[PDB]
């Protein structure tokens, strides 16, 4: 009831995702995905049985770790809802097909599933079986994908059962391309290519973005989901601070884990040598703002208020460095 | 008698155009084991790396056992041949004293495991059928990722860890080079590999000089890549055998495709085949553009390899009706 009222803001940047998580009984990924699928009419279009969709969403969400402070179901829910908003941006109206929309949203939902709360390097340096399976290359991101797809095989979980072989192949390719691009090691080349697109940006008669080949289409989708993944600092300050607390909590636990084991502590993971505020400022300056400024140019002027909030939020963290 | 003829055949171990098919029959289908062991002795790798001999043999036999006997081309003879060809490419004068013993071990081990557990079908067939392997690897270099994982997993079998006396540092560095090398054996990576090698031939520093790890690995990746694509550069009676073997494997995949109502892959249709035209195309578009560029890097070391290639191409041409 109060849930239904929070869920009207689903098309809005700055949805109260933590409140939705409390009111859904820790089912933000399920309720938010279901709402977006109903709103986009994705069950009708792709003939998804509603019970199959809910069983799958529940299974997926169950495979995010409740012990993990940042890379859990709430963050998945947030990235999903953020991608949903970015997909609705005026400059992208009627640009992407239903299957392309479904891919970006499915990709967002599965994109951190079964995340252990430690980095790829931690997994590589411990010689984990996961690093062994994936030859030390995008270990986590390959795992998120294989889990997200594998869950379709559980009882009544195949939400794609009515898609044709061509649709399934197309969808699967797009999902893999998007999630593999969520590895930060790919950040600089994604951004470089977004920049190049902005430099040679074309618009149709209808005033929306022209993307006429797979390469450019997937590039934008990768950058969109990447933007959603890195959208925390662009959110209302009250939301951004809760995300900040959770990432640091998760980073510190990795640091305590590395310390116990006599490993080099990873950057930002030392709870005894932390500058949370200084780190948020550098994060915005070197990563978040460069990316969002380029996105904003791509979809000008749709994202202007997102960028203004970003810039407000950085100044707050600056004001609060000791 | 039969043990003596093997020994005299392995004397050509340092030569291009070893009689690898003879060695396969003479060792009782143990070409990878006998050729790897010979090369490890020839290079003093058992001493340098303090690999116990029983451990080496046990691992080599284990690895060899995980190549498929029923697979016409991507079996243990192919692996023995890539191993031996890499060994010969490593001994080229232009590259003398360039690579460390670990880098040598990396390239040889990578050659050895580069196709282990190959099912005889392409990545695409595995993708299209929704196989477990393609699901695990997200349709991305499915087989090559697998080859690596199997090669490394086999070290964990009883008395198989041939890197047990390597230090933590050596293990970390070897592992990273093997991964880099085998992953470049995916043909989807051929164009960027060639281009990158073309760039290095141009900004060539000289006995070749290699500054960073980017340049060191790039050469090793391309060397193993050349070893992998060396069949047409071999004495004709060997090349003819390799062509017969790849066409048998391709036609078998075609038969499986035809069977399943799938689109038959290029060169896999035995009812619409041009073995001779395809070989000339293979040389012109892939093998010769790469061997020409390797020959340019090691000038003049690969003249005879490149002459054999140009001779074999003209032979296959003559055979076109
Ligand atoms: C370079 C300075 C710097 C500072 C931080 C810490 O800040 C944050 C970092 C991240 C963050 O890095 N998330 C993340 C992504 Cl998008 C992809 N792969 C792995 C990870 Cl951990 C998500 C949210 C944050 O604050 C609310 O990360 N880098
Ligand atoms: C372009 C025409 C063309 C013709 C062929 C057939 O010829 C051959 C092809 C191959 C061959 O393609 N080997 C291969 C490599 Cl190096 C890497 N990944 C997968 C594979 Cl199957 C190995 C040996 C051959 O005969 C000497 O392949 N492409
Ligand atoms: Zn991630
Ligand atoms: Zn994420
Ligand atoms: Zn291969
Ligand atoms: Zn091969």
């Amino acid at each position: 009831d109060v849930l239904a009222k929070e869920l009207e803001d689903v098309n809005k940047w700055g949805l109260h995702v933590f409140r939705i998580a409390e009111l859904s009984g820790n089912r933000p990924l399920t309720v938010i995905m279901h709402t977006i699928f109903q709103e986009r009419d994705l069950l009708k279009t792709f003939k998804i049985p509603v019970d199959t969709l809910i069983t799958y969403l529940m299974t997926l969400e169950d495979h995010y770790h409740a012990d993990v402070a940042y890379h859990n179901n709430i963050h998945a829910a947030d990235v999903v809802q953020s991608t949903h908003v970015l997909l609705s941006t005026p400059a992208l109206e009627a640009v992407f097909t239903d299957l392309e929309i479904l891919a970006a949203i499915f990709a967002s939902a599965i994109h951190d599933v079964d995340h252990p709360g430690v980095s790829n390097q931690f997994l590589i340096n411990t010689n984990s079986e996961l690093a062994l399976m994936y030859n030390d290359s995008s270990v986590l991101e390959n795992h998120h994908l294989a889990v997200g797809f594998k869950l379709l095989q559980e009882e009544n979980c195949d939400i794609f059962q009515n898609l044709t072989k061509k649709q399934r192949q197309s969808l699967r390719k797009m999902v893999i391309d998007i999630v593999l691009a969520t590895d930060m090691s790919k950040h600089m080349n994604l951004l470089a290519d977004l920049k190049t697109m902005v430099e040679t940006k074309k618009v149709t008669s209808s005033g929306v973005l022209l993307l006429d080949n797979y390469s450019d289409r997937i590039q934008v989708l990768q950058n969109m989901v990447h933007c959603a993944d890195l959208s925390n600092p662009t959110k209302p300050l009250q939301l951004y601070r809760q995300w900040t607390d959770r990432i640091m909590e998760e980073f510190f636990r990795q640091g305590d884990r590395e310390r116990e084991r006599g490993m080099e502590i990873s950057p930002m993971c030392d709870k005894h040598n932390a500058s949370v505020e200084k780190s948020q400022v550098g994060f915005i300056d070197y990563i978040v703002h460069p990316l969002w400024e380029t996105w904003a140019d791509l979809v000008h002027p749709d994202a202007q208020d997102i960028l203004d909030t970003l810039e407000d939020n950085r100044e707050w963290y600056q004001s609060t460095i000791p």
